[PDB]
């Protein structure tokens, strides 16, 4: 039972960074594995997933 959300508002240039995504995600979104991935529109965005046992 977890949740996820994408914020296109964020800079795509950061997508290249793997430690930057989760850093900005786990920061505000308090996610756990915040990372970016190609969307259905071939658009690269940073998605944040928040899960709590």
């Amino acid at each position: 039972d977890c949740k996820r959300k994408v914020y296109e508002n964020y800079p795509v240039s950061k997508c290249q960074l793997a430690n930057q995504c989760n850093y900005d995600c786990k920061l505000d979104k308090h996610a756990r594995s915040g990372e970016c991935f190609y969307d259905e529109k071939r658009n690269l965005q940073c998605i944040c997933d928040y899960c709590e046992y």
